[PDB]
DNA sequence: GCAACCGAATTCGGTTGC
DNA sequence: GCAACCGAATTCGGTTGC
């Protein structure tokens, strides 16, 4: 399995950006990697929301992070994989 | 699988933009959605160029687009998935 | 924590000049 | 067909101020 545990969160873009700050700056030890604020940008779309992933070494320690950490009620959440030679 | 295939473009941030532009365009029929352009924030970060994320109806539709599609040779690239319900 | 707000920086769609 | 360029707009890291 060749998956990279991800989270992908959406919400208004500012929130989004300073939750990664926060997120940076307090909980650094407890995932790999962090995008910068996207959105779908094709006419098209699925959805208006912000988005930023963040990434995992495991799963087991995508657990760790969810459990330890406080989502902002303002944005939303969800699991998913990317392929791990995208990184 | 629930997998999505997408690809993954990196290089200089406007050319980039330039490109998804183009894309949309000009390829519209050829891909299902595409991202704005973003990077990694860190580092952690594993490289500093800008990223746009591509998503295809299928491999086999995924396939026809990287047939026609004339790439700018700035740019460079790489296929995946995301898992797919993140869309 | 959280997000509104700060100015400085970056990216936007769109266009035009190679 | 590319990307430098445009002026307008949005995202940036941070830092208050509740």
């Amino acid at each position: 399995s060749s998956a990279t545990p991800i989270v992908q969160f959406q919400g208004e873009s500012n929130c989004l950006k300073c939750f990664r700050y926060r997120l940076n700056d307090k909980h650094r030890h407890l995932f790999d990697l962090i995008s910068s604020t996207w959105h779908w940008a094709s006419p098209k779309a699925p959805h208006k929301h912000a988005i930023v992933t963040v990434t995992y070494h495991s799963e087991e320690q995508r657990q760790q992070f969810l459990n330890v950490v406080k989502i902002p009620p303002t944005i939303r959440h969800k699991l998913g994989f990317m392929s791990m030679h995208l990184l």
